[PDB]
């Protein structure tokens, strides 16, 4: 059931691009990082296409452009969020930007955990929003959590049902745990396998 999406020739051919791609980017400048950090805000509470379609409209102006520009830009773009993300990003920038992979490549090099948590101090980075921001720099073993996702591991019959009151940070590294024991058997890190679970659900490759 799962087993099958991951050996389709169509699915894997795709997959290994983005792998390509977010090793590729471990490797790049701040700039490269910084536009990832950015794509993570704006995927908070939005599909990949909004958040990617939001970043596409942006483009260089997420680098120096003023909170307000970010906001007109954002709205125009159709971008539903766009009052709190142009805020989150102008403080992630002032926050973070020219010093991102200075400081957090060399602790993801050495534990993926402790990179993750260093992220959280940013304003609009949670869990699920670090770690799928490690995934696209390059560290595919940090799982990317929400009800969503626990959702489809019900459905696969992964897990039972449970009502998640609370996402606590062990609670979503219990569901990550699992979701690495299943990537580890179809032959892969869970970071990466996330982009098979997101193929089978929208039918598109994501980051």
């Amino acid at each position: 059931m799962l087993r099958s999406l991951v050996q389709n020739p169509k699915v894997r051919a795709r997959v290994l691009e983005r792998v390509d791609e977010f090793r590729l980017n471990n490797l790049s400048n701040e700039e490269v990082w910084f536009r990832e950090l950015t794509l993570c805000l704006l995927t908070a509470n939005s599909s990949f296409i909004s958040a990617y379609q939001a970043l596409n409209c942006l483009g260089q102006k997420i680098y120096y452009a003023n909170e307000e520009e970010i906001r007109n830009i954002l709205k125009s773009c159709k971008y539903r969020f766009y009052n709190l993300k142009a805020k989150y990003i102008i403080m992630a920038r002032e926050k973070v930007y020219g010093r991102l992979k200075e400081e957090i490549k060399p602790l993801a090099d050495e534990d993926q955990q402790l990179a993750r948590e260093r992220l959280l101090n940013i304003k609009g980075i949670g869990m699920q929003e670090a770690s799928h921001f490690l995934r696209n720099v390059g560290y595919f073993d940090l799982a990317i959590i929400d009800r969503h996702i626990i959702d489809f591991m019900r459905r696969i019959g992964a897990i039972g049902e449970t009502n998640v009151k609370q996402l606590s940070k062990s609670l979503y590294i219990s569901f990550e745990n699992i979701l690495k024991s299943i990537a580890s058997n179809l032959n892969m890190s869970v970071g990466i396998l996330d982009l098979f679970i997101w193929y089978k659900e929208t039918n598109t490759i994501v980051k």
